[PDB]
């Protein structure tokens, strides 16, 4: 006797949404899927980002442990840790989202600098805004959400936030922006 069979799905469930006018927040649960992230310390967000940029590209580029030659297209997001001065100085963690096309069975990490790990059991707040959004905007919206979420049991640590974006546009014109806030 013998048999087999399984599935593969990581849907996200929302607990509730809302917030103040202009800017709204959304509480969702981490799907728990596997993603490729990198760790960069002793370097500024500018260095850690410029260093991780190519580090993550090497994976999807073809430098995989399994030697898979397919390719994936998706926006990458990294975490940041603001300080009392507003400057992001401490640590930087890059997160590369993988498309369902690869999620079905992504290749192993050819390098240690970037490994595929999954994160689940965390609750963050998503806030989307339109109009001209510059680099500083992302840092401002992060704190703006804090006061906007006022009157709620929602907690935070260091006001840490995440930045999601496809690629750096030749101009500051940021029509689309994304900022996630991990509740403490």
């Amino acid at each position: 006797n013998s048999l087999f069979g399984s599935v593969e799905t990581w849907p996200w469930q929302v607990l509730s949404t809302g917030g103040k006018e202009d800017v709204s927040y959304e509480e969702r649960a981490c799907e728990g899927g596997k993603f490729a992230t990198v760790e960069v310390t002793d370097k500024p967000v500018d260095e850690a980002l410029r260093e991780a940029m190519p580090k993550i590209m090497k994976y999807v580029g073809g430098t995989n442990d399994k030697g898979v030659g397919m390719g994936m297209t998706v926006p990458v997001s990294f975490a940041v840790f603001p300080n009392e001065d507003g400057s992001l100085q401490k640590k930087l963690k890059v997160w590369f989202r993988i498309p369902n096309q690869f999620q079905g069975s992504p290749p192993a990490p050819s390098d240690e600098s970037v490994k595929i790990e999954e994160r689940e059991g965390i609750t963050v707040y998503s806030t989307q805004f339109g109009g001209y959004a510059k680099e500083a905007d992302y840092v401002a919206h992060a704190t703006q959400l804090r006061t906007t979420l006022e009157g709620t049991p929602a907690t935070y640590q260091g006001d840490v936030y995440y930045c999601a974006g496809y690629d750096p546009p030749m101009k500051p014109y940021g029509r689309r922006n994304e900022v996630w806030l991990v509740k403490a």
